[PDB]
């Protein structure tokens, strides 16, 4: 049929032969996996810097279709997934890898705390904080669209390009919306919580969420009505922005199309 024609036709592109592929310096080591700077060789002759990160058959398939359906987003706020290897191990154990364009600003989160720092990123207005957020409700917006659910969405996996513009990627209990954290159930309006979160962390420039709350005590201090709390400086109408996606009932969070022209409009209101 057509759906798994477009499958095939999407697993045809992402692989990338090694080869291709030169592997540099250690940028990100964990008990997941790394992360490397390389160069990758494209039909022009010509190389570009890229990020590669490196992770039983079953689980190489889903791994594959999984990226191939990354790859195929085309979105200016969405990372460009550029393909994937498949390395083997001495002991018979596959080695994935998956190959973006390397961004030197890194991730979102790091930024927002190397801003608070002299030798870092300089302070960063409010003009620029909040095109961050809207870079990431127009990543939301067109994945959403798609009916992808990111379960994920954080500062730490929004990542920074060379032109400042802001982009969703994915490299947990304070991102998680009530109804998930009580009934196991994911939607997009669970990731609008999260996008929520992920607001305040930005107009925070970077604080962990809910200074003085345990992971064991969230759900129940969720249950009974409370919510980060309003920012220092962080405008009221900007606030009720963010409180939005945290109302109990996932029907009465907006959607990220109507996030994301909320923001424009505030942030095309600022002098
Ligand atoms: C919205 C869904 O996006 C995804 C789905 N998947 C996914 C999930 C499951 C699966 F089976 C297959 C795939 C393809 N992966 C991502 C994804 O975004 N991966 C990703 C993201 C970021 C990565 O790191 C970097 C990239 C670029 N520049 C960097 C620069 C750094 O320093 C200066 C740097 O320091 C650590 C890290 C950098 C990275 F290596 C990988
Ligand atoms: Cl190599
Ligand atoms: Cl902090
Ligand atoms: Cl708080």
């Amino acid at each position: 049929g057509s759906h798994m024609e477009e499958l095939q036709n999407k697993l045809e592109d992402v692989v990338i032969d090694r080869n291709l592929l030169i592997l540099g310096r250690i940028l990100g080591e964990g008990e997941f996996g790394s992360v490397m700077e390389g160069n990758l060789k494209q039909e022009d002759g010509t190389s570009l810097k890229v990020a590669v990160k490196t992770m039983s058959q079953r689980e190489i398939e889903e791994f594959l279709s999984e990226a191939a359906c990354m790859k195929d987003f085309s979105h200016p706020n969405v990372i460009r997934l550029l393909g994937v290897c498949i390395e083997m191990s001495s002991q018979g154990i596959p080695k994935p890898m998956v190959i973006l364009p390397f961004m030197k600003y890194g991730d979102l989160h790091t930024y927002l705390l190397y801003s608070r720092l002299e030798t870092g990123p300089r302070h960063i207005p409010l003009q620029t904080l909040l095109r961050f957020m809207v870079d990431i409700a127009l990543g939301m917006e067109y994945l959403s669209n798609r009916n992808f659910l990111h379960r994920d969405l954080a500062a730490r996996n929004c990542m920074l390009r060379d032109d400042m513009t802001v982009c969703v990627a994915d490299f947990p209990v304070k991102w998680i919306a009530i109804e998930s954290l009580a009934d196991r159930v994911y939607t997009s309006k669970s990731d609008v919580w999260a996008f929520g979160v992920t607001m305040w962390e930005i107009a925070t420039r970077g604080m962990t969420p809910y200074p003085g709350v345990q992971n064991h005590e969230m759900y129940d201090y969720l249950l009974h009505g409370h919510r980060l709390k309003q920012p220092e400086d962080c405008l009221d109408e900007l606030y009720e922005i963010m409180y939005s996606c945290w109302r109990t009932d996932p029907l009465d969070r907006p959607t990220f199309s109507v996030l994301r022209l909320q923001l424009e409009r505030l942030l095309e209101s600022l002098p």
